[PDB]
């Protein structure tokens, strides 16, 4: 018992040598539940030979795994806890969880790990029925664990696994006694394969994943491949199964393969072992290959997941069945021909979006219910694709997005990022076997699954020649699949797609050996012929997707460019509590997790909670299946499905005079697969009243899916039809001056401004105030993540437009007032403003103004900004102040009801919008200036009404508390309203987070800016 | 070349296109090119031999193809033509006879070449078995290669017979083979395969 | 001392694993001999920094790694003989060679081997002087090891190799000590690497 002790499995160090990635782990192979019985396999019930162990362990944490007792290889520590597994026990407070992006979270120092190495053993008392031991094999079936383990069952040493993201499984038949068993499991945080899983995520560690027992046959299925091959046109389709069985061969074993569409077996082969001649030994005695044809077969897309059952069923040839295995089959052909990705014989287009497995409770174990909320939410925002970034994923993963009808690429969970150069260890032969397994064992395990359609090699590691041997054993083993991969460049040797991350559609970004040039332009480069699908674009860090549009409209055009995958999904905020118990949403260093990387965990459309950040909106839009062009009367529908006529589709028209409705209709969409589709309006009424005829097209669905709800919306777009002007005409307001002030009388109102600042300082209805500050100038936005420019911690970006605002002085300048004066007209008064913004004796900005009060009780605003071409381009040219009200709803024309900005405001809408007031507050977590809308007319709040053609947004935090709180939950409500109405605003950004991404055009550049505003 | 030879599995390539034996391969492979990368006499590497083709020895050709593009890669293993070599390089072909063996078959060298689609030189890396009396047939094989520019010759198999000194009870030395030892099961005279006697003398054939 | 003993490094059977194909082996790398003077690296004169360790070394054979005695890691057995380094112990009678073409040499069962393992035991007392240890890495290299060995230095473990035609070289420094040193080399005739060293040839 030597051997088995702690003292002698610990004293290799077995996680601190890549030549060592598993002892004693059994061979990867597809997902099994050995059914006895094939009906059972057949329609997917639960097996009684597939046991779960998940729910109550003991577990214990130790500070390095030398402190373990060894007396924890017998019986459970009196100090152990009970926990639930799977789990993350960072998520039960055992330590921090740990937020860094690039910088590994040790040492580096490859391949050791620190001394101080987080332990957590685990161990679970368990039953195993005596009809499990007399015969067959029992094995048991970790799916995830973070980073490294040794297994003891009964006091007994079992193995070690590594590779956190792919199931390690373990014969224990052997180990195993009739009555209670006891498994010790014991996990390191830290190992050498912590070295190959650097990714940009939460560290965290445990037995995160299920956990189970597999009992089969001695003669068992021990692998099978699902190949479908196809005529030309796809209508009839061979389905290659290919069975291996490991244990003794008789002459009376058989295989069949069936093949079933819902209740209907369509086909059906039945052979005994035996393949075809390999070389000069032979072949295979322990394989057979069935081959069924399918006539028509219902092919399988993310359009339409159709899917056939396989049954694969070991049995003697007298019909005695030994285990079934199963599996989905999509029957789908993915191809790359002439530069383009082909599905079934159509050229993709990737709405895709990379998709980290996170929740903000449980870290990082995945559950169904929140499978199926993520799928359910791509799908009904115009996603059809998904990266599992990056690793392979929880294995119900693949069985939804082939149910559900998502591509998916199928990433190894290999990423060195933090390496100095990046691909030091993936250029080292040493690691070759290492970065093998991580490979090899996810191509065994999901390439029978239809939703996966392109295999990654990993992430972020260089371009080393590892990348190109494992690149080839992947097109050597399965041929069925592309293979691609970005380091190094993103058009290396080991990768069929040139598949850059946040390359420019229109900008070369030229670094000096891994230079991301223009999406068009590197399609073009002498010798490239591969298509292009962006592996990650459109960094949607907080207030983002800035400039998402030109992707979109790059992509329509260009044939080779396919699309990409937005990063990314989720934010990777998890929940803390305060004092007295409420949650909040914490990022980085707020576990006390050093060195960190803050708020750069948080990169998703939708909160942790799966609540859409609004850049989700303009991703659906962009994305959408549908494409309109408007001649003059006639709506042509294009249809961006390559497989699906439009059989769950109602195009809703409706034509608005500035938010009135005119007139609406409903016509049925009867589009083919990339057809068009002519709708002619009827006669639209030529209205008398001034302003702007709008037409607005929805696309509902009025039948549910398996995906969304009766009535979704699908699709969406606005065009202007025609406009007429207003050419219509419109007592006296008492202007009093004192040395102070100038005030202004008319009726029970009042308008005061103040001499010494020159700004309008109070504004009276009645007898109440409505201003708590006055109405002054605003150049200047909280910085959004985008402005801030910062991807790494501990390195600035001076480049950065936070910085460059700071370093001009944009949040300090001064206004010095020019000139303030007052003039009485014989209809209303005037009064003329000039202000000038400095910082250290220069003159930022300058802003004219004329405030003129009639007797209507109107106050007309015009304002002339100058800007200094030398100082950085302004955030925005508007107006601010904090009024006294604080009113329920805000109701205003102009665009969307989400929050929208002029790089980001294509999904919204001209129409009349009423929202909540909490609702034009956005809640990023890390909070920042949010809720502008653009394009407004007009802006009522409470009895305030504002006119003209500004951006706003409104709240009750100021810009300065928004840039000053670093947690939406630290945000504290002010007292009145803050009003930001801008003339100009610059767009956000977002082709990444960490450079300037702000294209020249929405840039405020011009020099000289005028906005005019009528306040009543 | 790399010491991988796994030709008694059945079938040849149950360890090679296995991706547990993947790291053992690799290591046969890398540790030779890390350690004969300098040397010019080295022209060529080979993956091994007689280990059938599998899927780990298109990952390790590409290994090299990667680390050391100055040099050709060749494999004879799964018919001599396989996606892991960059020569046609079989054992035994002969000048004019196919030997339409099922899954690896043998075509004549001439042949060879003009497969559609074929266009890499071919060198046989195994031709002319010297064993014992032999090498008839020699001269065919070198009118071929003088004639045609894509057959750049081969390697005889072999240099040196695989005999081993036995003394009798007198004390006299005697070439032993095979079974000589009392190890079986063994396959005899079959190690002697030599231009040359095992102390270097010549045979008639050299 | 217990990590270091037979029954403990035997008992992984680490030549029965083809995902251990070594332990603490160095990396590969180009002929070496580490010239402290440019001039003679030139003329490739003999590198005093280069030992050669071949010549009379102590043998015993075994029919299994199980039959070794543990008291063979510390001192040098009174039933071992004094052999040629490197040599075949075949060629010294101590089993007999096998000439196979095709058909493994023992049976295909893989990566499992006999256990009957034929188990030879060298070992070497040999002199370090003093100005290696005090600085710089001394490192050991075999140039070649049929099928698979064992390293002991001064009775700690040091390492495991397999491949049998190319070098295994590992970091003696922390291990050799000034004056006598002693290595214990178990070679084993099959291991998992016997699979993929199925030539036709003479297994020896
Ligand atoms: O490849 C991804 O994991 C990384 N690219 C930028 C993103 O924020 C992440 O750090
Ligand atoms: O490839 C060589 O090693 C083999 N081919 C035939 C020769 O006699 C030998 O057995
Ligand atoms: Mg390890
Ligand atoms: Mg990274
Ligand atoms: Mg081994
Ligand atoms: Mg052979
Ligand atoms: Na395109
Ligand atoms: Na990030
Ligand atoms: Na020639
Ligand atoms: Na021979």
């Amino acid at each position: 018992m030597i051997t088995d002790s702690l003292a002698v499995v610990l004293q290799r160090r077995d996680w601190e040598n890549p030549g060592v990635t598993q002892l004693n782990r059994l061979a990867a192979h597809p997902p099994f539940a050995s059914w006895r019985n094939s009906e059972e396999a057949r329609t997917d019930r639960p097996s009684q030979q597939l046991r779960s162990l998940n729910g109550e362990w003991r577990f214990a944490w130790f500070p390095a795994p030398e402190a373990v007792p060894e007396s924890w290889l017998e019986c459970d520590l009196p100090e152990a806890d009970t926990v639930v597994v799977p789990s993350n026990w960072q998520m039960h407070g055992y330590d921090a969880p740990i937020y860094t992006n690039v910088t590994y979270p040790i040492t580096v120092n490859p391949p050791f790990v620190p001394t101080e190495n987080p332990t957590g053993c685990y161990s679970l008392t368990f039953n195993v029925d005596e009809s499990w031991l007399q015969e067959g094999q029992t094995r048991i079936i970790f799916d995830g664990v973070n980073s490294a383990f040794h297994l003891w069952c009964n006091g007994r040493w079992v193995g070690y696994g590594q590779d956190s993201r792919l199931p390690s499984e373990f014969d224990l038949s052997a180990f195993l006694r009739a009555g209670e068993n006891r498994l010790a499991v014991m996990v390191l945080r830290w190992s050498d394969g912590s070295y190959l899983e650097d990714q940009d995520m939460w560290r965290m560690s445990g037995i995160f994943r299920d956990v189970s027992l597999l009992h089969k046959p001695t003669t068992q299925i021990s692998d099978f491949h699902v190949a479908t091959r196809f005529n030309d046109d796809f209508s009839r389709a061979v389905l290659e199964a290919e069975v291996q069985m490991c244990g003794e061969l008789r002459d009376y074993l058989r295989v069949t393969v069936s093949l079933w569409q819902g209740e209907t077996q369509v086909a059906s082969g039945t052979a005994p072992f035996g393949g075809e001649i390999i070389d000069e030994r032979g072949g295979y005695a322990d394989r057979v290959t069935l081959r069924l044809n399918v006539e028509n077969p219902k092919l399988w897309s993310a359009e339409i997941p159709n899917l056939y059952r396989a049954v694969v069923e070991l049995h003697t040839a007298d019909g005695t069945l030994i285990e079934a295995e199963a599996c989905d089959v999509g029957f789908r052909e993915v191809r790359i021909e002439n530069g383009l990705l082909l599905l079934n014989g159509k050229p993709l287009l990737i709405r895709g979006v990379n998709r980290h497995e996170h929740h903000p409770l449980h870290g990082q174990v995945m559950d169904e219910q929140t499978m199926v909320q993520d799928i359910l939410l791509m799908k009904q925002n115009n996603f059809n694709a998904v990266r599992c970034s990056h690793y392979p994923n929880h294995p119900l993963w693949y069985t939804l997005c082939d149910r559900y009808g998502l591509y998916v690429v199928d990433e190894a969970n290999i990423e060195t990022h933090g390496m100095v150069p990046m691909n030091r260890l993936t250029d080292d032969p040493r690691w070759l076997p290492a970065m093998s397994e991580r490979v090899t064992r996810m191509v065994q395990r999901d390439r029978n699954h239809p939703s996966v359609i392109i295999w990654s090699l990993g992430n972020e590691s260089g371009h080393g020649a590892n990348h190109d041997a494992l690149y080839r054993w992947i097109k050597s083993v399965d041929p069925s699949r592309p293979v691609q991969y970005e380091g190094g460049g993103a058009d290396t040797t080991a990768t069929d797609i040139i598949c850059p991350m946040y390359a420019r559609v229109d900008e070369d970004q030229p670094f000096p050996a891994v230079p991301k040039w223009s999406i068009k332009k590197w399609l073009s480069l002498p010798g490239e012929t591969r298509p292009l699908i962006l592996c990650e674009y459109a960094h949607a860090m907080g207030n983002s997707l800035g400039g998402f549009a030109k992707y979109w409209q790059a992509f329509r055009q260009y044939p080779r460019l396919q699309g990409g995958f937005v990063w990314d999904w989720v934010d990777q905020s998890l929940i803390k509590y305060d004092e007295n118990g409420n949650p909040w949403s914490a990022y980085g260093g707020d576990f006390g997790d050093t060195p960190n990387d803050r708020q750069f965990c948080m990169n998703g459309l939708v909160f942790a909670d799966r609540t859409p950040h609004p850049a989700l909106t303009e991703a659906k839009h962009q994305q959408q299946f549908f494409q309109f062009r408007l001649s003059g009367q006639t709506i042509e529908v294009t249809s961006e499905y390559l497989f699906r006529h439009s059989d769950n589709e109602l195009l809703h028209w409706m034509v608005a005079l500035d938010g009135k409705p005119l007139a609406s209709g409903e016509v049925p969409l009867d589009v083919a697969p990339q057809g068009k589709q002519l709708i002619e309006l009827p006669e639209l009424p030529q209205p008398e009243s001034a302003g702007q005829l709008w037409l607005t097209v929805r696309v509902v669905q009025p039948n549910a899916t398996a995906w969304s709800e009766a009535g979704h919306i699908s699709a969406w777009q606005q065009w202007r039809l025609a406009e007429n002007l207003s050419v219509t005409l419109p007592a006296i307001p008492h202007l009093t001056t004192s040395e102070m002030d100038f005030c202004i009388e008319l009726g029970n109102k009042r308008w005061q401004f103040n001499r010494q600042s020159g700004f309008l300082s109070q504004m009276w209805i009645g007898d109440k105030k409505q201003l708590l500050t006055p109405l002054r100038d605003q150049f200047t936005r909280a910085p959004l993540d985008n402005d801030i420019g910062v991807s790494e911690a501990t390195r600035i970006d001076p480049n950065a437009w936070v910085e460059r605002w700071k370093a001009a002085g944009h949040y300090q300048a001064e206004a010095a007032l020019l000139q303030c004066t007052a003039d009485t007209l014989a209809d209303a008064v005037l009064i003329t403003t000039a202000h000038a913004w400095q910082h250290q004796g220069k003159t930022l900005f300058i802003s004219r103004k004329t405030y003129r009060i009639d007797g209507s009780g109107q106050m007309a605003i015009t304002v002339d900004v100058e800007v200094a071409s030398d100082t950085p381009h302004p955030a925005r040219i508007g107006l601010n102040c904090q009024l006294a009200q604080v009113a329920e709803r805000v109701n205003w024309l102009g665009l969307g009801p989400q929050e929208n900005y002029p790089d980001r405001l294509t999904a919204a809408c001209f129409d009349r919008w009423d929202l909540p007031l909490s609702d034009m507050y956005t809640p990023y977590v890390f909070p920042s200036e949010n809720g502008l809308r653009c394009g407004t007319r007009e802006l009522n709040y409470g009895p305030h009404q504002w006119r003209g053609d500004f951006q706003f947004n409104i709240s009750r935090y100021s810009q300065q508390q928004l840039m000053e709180t670093s947690h939406r939950h630290l945000l504290h409500a002010e007292e009145g309203t803050w009003l930001n109405i801008d003339g100009f605003h610059m767009g956000i950004g977002g082709d990444d987070s960490w450079s300037p991404s702000v294209s020249a055009e929405l840039q405020l550049s011009a020099g000289r800016y005028h906005y005019q505003l009528v306040w009543c």
